[PDB]
């Protein structure tokens, strides 16, 4: 058993709520939130921004020392950091950005992240302002991630439209 509640199971493995990500990670404490993170780690808008936001720029502040002394994480890639006061620890994914012209192939790669980690909770990777389908990148969760994830979906519109298109 765990503490998070009101989700729509859509597999063995993979749950989903429409929820604000900062507000669900303040409330659960999860072990894993997952940002949806850049190469840089700059967190200035998206996700990112609101989760670096809510950390009061502790989570950009921890994310340039890293930055410095290990350069840029690999698209499809990852790091895990400080969850600050919203989760024990942060694991910071790079989809492939479509608004940058990166490889779509590149969205398995970076669930794959996932499966490092026995619960998480995560945005759907490439979605939002990354530009992507976030039909698909929800496709490729639930055939990438083996470990139990707990899909944080901001708009109630897109919500609605992932569970009722759900194969």
């Amino acid at each position: 058993v765990n503490s998070f509640s009101g989700y729509l199971k859509l597999t063995d493995n993979v749950y989903i709520k429409n929820a604000d990500i900062v507000e669900e990670a303040k409330k659960v404490k999860p072990t894993v939130v997952v940002n949806a993170a850049n190469v840089y780690l700059k967190h200035g808008g998206g996700v990112a921004g609101a989760l670096n936001k809510a950390t009061n720029n502790a989570m950009q502040v921890e994310s340039d020392d890293y930055i410095a002394t290990n350069g840029p994480l690999k698209v499809g890639g990852s790091c895990v950091l400080s969850g600050h006061n919203l989760a024990k620890h942060c694991l910071h994914v790079v989809g492939p950005n479509v608004n940058k012209g990166e490889d779509i192939q590149l969205l398995k790669s970076a669930y794959e992240n996932f499966n490092q980690h026995e619960v998480l909770l995560a945005p759907l990777l490439s979605a939002g302002i990354f530009g992507a389908d976030p039909i698909h990148s929800l496709r490729v969760c639930v055939d990438t991630v083996r470990t139990n994830v707990y899909l944080a979906v901001f708009d109630k519109n897109l919500y609605d439209k992932l569970v009722s298109s759900f194969l």
